[PDB]
């Protein structure tokens, strides 16, 4: 599934925010507004026993540039939250399960 970091409007969301897919399907997030972002899962908001590092980017990494793209693919089932660092107070955060 792809998902854009920012809308086409400059809304800093995710599109989709929340989703649902299926233990190794890949998500690529793909840098489209409101940029610098990053995509970063909250360890306290993960499956128990699952390495955010394994899935995560760093807070301190960013993509920069129009169309850059980060992509993960998620094993274990249940409910995972992330956020965009610079831009969580702002609202741009999401939620995908796994199942």
């Amino acid at each position: 599934i792809d998902v854009l970091l920012g809308a086409d409007d400059g809304s800093l969301a995710f599109v989709p925010s929340e989703f649902s897919i299926s233990p190794g399907e890949k998500i690529v997030f793909k840098n489209n507004a409101g940029f610098p972002h990053n995509i970063v899962f909250d360890e306290d908001s993960i499956p128990s026993g699952v390495d955010a590092s394994k899935i995560s980017m760093s807070e301190e990494d960013l993509l920069n540039a129009k169309g850059e793209t980060f992509e993960v693919a998620l094993s274990n089932k249940g409910e995972y939250s992330f956020y965009c660092s610079p831009h969580q107070g702002a609202g741009m955060v999401g939620k995908v399960t796994v199942n």
